[PDB]
């Protein structure tokens, strides 16, 4: 459904892209977003979908906008406006200078010290999961590996019972790829409602887990509050449950379709980190945005105070003006340009955990199950949203071609 074009928005710039159901979805979700970068399309368009908002279609604009928090505020970062307005997660709903004291804390609970401490656990789980599936000669990758591998590590990191995963994952899905069953507002409130007693408990009896660290944390050297803690913990939950999960599925689908790429990594495993970066570019999956703080002309376009602008992190790296042949996966790409983990002061702090989980997955899978394919006839469907994803991924393989390692 199309919202009436506001008086200030030039009609020639109208491109009715729907970020939650793009027209060319069947071609692939990155492919469907890439329609915004065909030859006839401007750098900055207005869609009347989802309440009406701007979309920057090119990496140069996306980067510039994320650097300029003065004009492009985090305070309303989701589309539609209702979701953006209800979105009060910490730190991402705050701009500098206010954001900063909270980000230091959030950066602590997922940073490299934490990851290295988890390295053994991550290793064991991946190998455990994969070795289980190996003689079976088949799996649904989304539920057999893509979900349980990162989620179990996160739940472990957070100190939360795995029993809760189906609920918490439903809530997170609705915030990024809504069913229609919940508003972002509703799902956010439910996640907050879950966390409240848990935070009170961790404050009374301080522990070593991510939630204890936040809940007992200090900001600017002063006591974080219960409300502040809730707002920060909920966001970590979203990060921990709905990013790597989805990226893993884009990567494995591709690897399942590309024997030559799998061979590359089988023969020269030392390339796996590079392959990781390139997959992060090619199958980049996040797209949120900002809200105009005041009337502002940006690349010859008059933006009005209150306007929302989608600034798709996904698109920077698929921009042919950043990467030649951007839809080709080249593990030896010399300059792998992307903004997959964001750009500007909100740049992802969990990226180290993401890379670790990615590289470990690539390394343990190809070592044990080097030869696999998509189940015959399966027509893989993607889903689009704040964070895009893969609906289902049935893999098959011959057990006789595997290695117990
Ligand atoms: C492939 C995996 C991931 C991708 C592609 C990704 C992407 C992003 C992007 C694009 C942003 C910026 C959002 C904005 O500017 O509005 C962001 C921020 C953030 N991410 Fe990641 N993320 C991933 C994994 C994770 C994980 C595993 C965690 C935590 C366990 C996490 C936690 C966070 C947090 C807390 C922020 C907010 C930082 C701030 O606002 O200062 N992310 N991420
Ligand atoms: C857009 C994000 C990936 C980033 C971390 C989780 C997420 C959904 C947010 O709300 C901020
Ligand atoms: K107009
Ligand atoms: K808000």
């Amino acid at each position: 459904n199309l919202a009436p074009l506001p008086p200030h928005v030039p009609e020639h710039l109208v491109f009715d892209f729907d970020m939650y159901n793009p027209s060319n979805l069947s071609a692939g979700v990155q492919e469907a977003w890439a329609v915004l970068q065909e030859s006839n399309v401007p750098d900055l368009v207005w869609t009347r979908c989802n309440g009406g908002h701007w979309i920057a279609t090119r990496g140069q604009l996306i980067r510039e906008a994320y650097e300029d928090y003065r004009h492009f505020s985090s305070e309303c970062p989701f589309i539609p406006r209702e979701a953006g307005e209800a979105y009060d997660f910490i730190p991402t709903s705050m701009d500098p200078p206010e954001q900063r004291q909270f980000r230091a804390l959030a950066n602590q609970v997922v940073g490299m010290p934490v990851v290295d401490k988890l390295e053994n656990r991550i290793q064991e789980l991946a190998c455990s999961l994969i070795e289980s599936l190996r003689p079976q000669g088949q799996c649904n990758f989304t539920e057999d590996y893509a979900e349980p591998f990162p989620i179990r590590i996160f739940m472990l990191l957070a100190g939360l019972p795995e029993e809760d995963i189906p609920h918490l994952g439903y809530l997170t899905d609705q915030m990024t790829r809504p069913d229609g069953s919940m508003t972002f507002a509703e799902a956010k409130e439910a996640l907050y409602d879950y966390l409240i007693p848990i935070i009170e408990q961790r404050r009374q009896k301080p522990g070593t887990d991510a939630i204890s660290i936040v809940a007992n944390g200090q900001v600017n050297g002063r006591p974080i509050t219960s409300d502040e803690a809730k707002r920060m913990c909920g966001l970590l939950l979203v990060g921990g449950l709905d990013t790597v999960v989805n990226f893993l599925s884009f990567s494995m689908e591709f690897l399942a379709k590309s024997p030559e790429h799998r061979q590359e990594l089988i023969e020269r495993p030392e390339r796996i980190p590079a392959a990781c970066e390139e997959l992060l570019r090619r199958f980049s999956l996040v797209a949120d945005g900002r809200i105009l703080t005041s009337d502002y002309e940006f690349h010859g376009v008059q933006l009005k105070k209150g306007d929302q602008i989608l600034l798709p992190q996904m698109l920077s790296g698929l921009d042919e003006r950043e990467n030649a042949a951007p839809m080709h996966v080249d593990f030896s790409r010399q300059k792998v340009s992307h903004t997959t983990f964001g750009h500007g002061s909100h740049l992802c702090p969990g990226q180290h955990l993401a890379r670790r989980e990615i590289i470990v997955t690539l390394k343990e899978w190809l070592t044990r199950i080097p030869d696999f394919s998509i189940a015959p006839g399966a027509q893989i469907q993607h889903k689009s949203g704040i964070v895009s994803g893969v609906q289902a991924l049935p893999l098959v393989w011959d057990p006789a071609t595997t290695k117990a390692v």
